[PDB]
């Protein structure tokens, strides 16, 4: 028993971790198989941050500006390309702890962990969401541009996640592993605005199920609500509208726990309303929201991987 | 900036987890050099977990009765011993994945990574701390015991952890690596009842700091208070007692936002009587309990591990 905010086994993404130097700029780079990606603002100055031209100064440099630590070794580079927001550095050398992997573009809503790195050396692991603005509410510093999120099915890492940027409010954004950034977010230090974050409403659902898994039952009523009913309740509180498709994503749950999906809606609807009163659900007195309906199921049964 | 609950790099663990099988009952066992450690109640069937005598259930068993599995290579045992509750397998390989290690006891309020693991498979990680009754809060489903717990000072794994029983109230506890278990536990499924769970006082004041630095500050008075003030209102809501070797460690956090231990103490005291009037700190309507000091430098400062 027990819930806890559990994050994949970090040993597969650790030997691909390597650090990126050019110029003065060090942030850490993704070595799979003969290429490294990184960050495109790795060739940018502090004060080229403020609105660089990106294909101008990539010009000025060469494959030699570019120097690739993986631990102590160096890694000689004999191309490099700018695809989106990423760099794209060939190596010599394919890196013999590549893992099985994909290039995955997640959706708002689902979650992934995220390796924090510095200089090309791995600090922690941390499960994080990405937020319905497109944006994460992680742990990064100066320098930790480059690490990765990921997900784990079992042989296969699926990348999803690169740190670009910090924004003035202290939330970061980035972009997939083709540099497409998440949200309408650039990575240029600017004033961005990232709009009104909601609550991902189908996670908030699969933590009540889990809560009702571990022994938390408390605010199990036995009121109903129809799904326009309850998205009436969802708008006031800034909560994702819930759709058929959630509903049935939260089947199996469901029918684990013989709680009806609207039933649970209406236990949610009058925590909403009510609040908590004090009391707490699996250790916390808010209700979380990064716990998809697969986590909750792969944490309930014992999930593993390579 | 962002603070996150945040667990160590997994990779030097996993190398280190297989699978250990005694008659029907497998569990997860740590191989390091030449032997391997398991929880003794391997050798026990679910019978013999009411009142097991663990000498005798050993002696009928011999050395091919334990089958080690790293993945999908076996391991061949040439020795097995009981030192307390834990079992150690000599087996004829030496793992080549083994890092830097030491065997550390913690001290009740430290924290560890733990890495679970079900069939010598790891699953997942995440941060947890030894309460102060010695039991800890985690996520542990059948065949979760031989999980460990660890530390990682550089290139250095201090494990400090192995999962044994799950209590019938649903938090777990578990041994050292030397078998000697965390608090009055014992490995017999029994009733056993955990003391009185405090907070970890030191803890919460270091989770404050992080706050402060994170630019959550709406908690700050420019009230004081003495050591023993302080103490007694910890008393009556069941907080450990601080020591002036809690000030001592709280020092560097103290000079580096400038705020005196003492001023901290008296803002978290009118968090105690006054509640948190629905507002957060750090994303947390609760008082935060598993962040030590030193996880607090390490994430706002970018402290790497190998």
């Amino acid at each position: 028993s027990g819930f806890r905010k559990m994050a994949f086994p970090s040993g597969k993404v650790e030997g691909c971790m390597v650090q990126v130097t050019c110029g003065t700029t060090t942030l850490n780079g993704l070595w799979l198989d003969d290429v490294v990606y990184c960050p495109r603002h790795v060739i940018c100055t502090s004060e080229d941050m403020l609105n660089p031209n990106y294909e101008d100064l990539l010009i000025r440099k060469s494959n030699h500006n570019f120097l690739v630590q993986a631990g102590n070794v160096q890694l000689r580079v004999i191309g490099h390309s700018m695809q989106n927001c990423v760099l794209k550095l060939k190596v010599d050398t394919a890196n013999p702890k590549t893992p099985k992997y994909k290039f995955v573009r997640i959706q708002p809503g689902q979650t992934f962990s995220v390796l924090a790195c510095y200089n090309g050396s791995p600090s922690g692991v941390y499960q994080c969401a990405m937020r319905p603005n497109f944006t994460i509410k992680g742990s990064f510093l100066n320098g930790s541009c480059g690490s990765v999120g990921f997900n784990i099915d079992y042989d296969c890492v699926s990348f999803c996640y690169m740190h670009h940027v910090e924004l003035p409010t202290g939330v970061h954004a980035g972009t997939d592993l083709e540099g497409n950034f998440y949200g309408p977010f650039v990575d240029r230090q600017t004033a961005q605005a990232a709009g009104t974050d909601t609550t991902i409403t189908v996670n908030v659902l699969a933590w009540l199920y889990a809560a009702v898994i571990n022994g938390d039952r408390w605010f199990l009523n036995r009121f109903t609500t129809t799904l326009n009913d309850f998205n009436l309740v969802a708008m006031k509180y800034n909560y994702e509208p819930l759709t058929q498709d959630h509903v049935d994503i939260l089947g199996p749950l469901s029918a684990q726990t013989g709680i009806a999906v609207l039933d649970m809606c209406a236990s949610l609807k009058e925590l909403l309303q009510n609040g908590m009163n004090g009391r707490t659900i699996l250790g916390s007195a808010l209700l979380e929201d990064e716990f998809t309906p697969f986590d909750v199921v792969r944490q309930c049964s014992g999930v593993t991987f390579q």
